[PDB]
């Protein structure tokens, strides 16, 4: 479902999500302008995906319902899963620094990719388009 490449298009809250996630004034700034591309591939229960930013090119390869390790553009690592909820990835995550949790869902929604971010009562999303 989720297969194809996609572009960022829009965001709604994205700088106030960083700044909860305490992430310092010039990189959420620079996140912001990321020009974050998802090339995502599945392949049964696995996923690849390249992430292709600003800051990085990074391909993140894990499985459905096997905990990973994650690092943010910023250098904070996460843990956790995705799980496949009906037509939504769900993915929960911790920060290994506090073991605060970070929720993310990817939905789509006839050609736009949604990614929506919760963190300590804040929620954001971003929007991509396919290529
Ligand atoms: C400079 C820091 C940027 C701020 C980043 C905001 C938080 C993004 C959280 C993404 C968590 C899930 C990503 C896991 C990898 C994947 O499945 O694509």
């Amino acid at each position: 479902a989720f297969d194809g490449t996609w572009k960022v298009d829009r965001n709604e809250n994205y700088e106030k999500f960083m700044e909860k996630m305490g992430i310092n004034v010039v990189k959420r700034k620079l996140g912001a302008h990321d020009n974050l591309k998802l090339t995502i591939t599945q392949e049964g229960n696995k996923f690849t995906v390249k992430e292709s930013s600003n800051f990085r090119n990074i391909d993140v390869v894990f499985e459905l319902g096997v905990d990973f390790a994650y690092s943010l553009a910023d250098g904070t690592e996460l843990t956790g899963t995705w799980t496949m909820e009906g037509n939504k990835l769900v993915g929960k995550f911790k920060r290994v620094d506090n073991g605060k949790e970070l929720i993310a869902v990817r939905e789509i929604s006839g050609n736009e990719l949604i990614q929506t971010y919760t963190y300590e009562g804040v929620e954001a999303k971003r929007i991509f388009k396919k290529e």
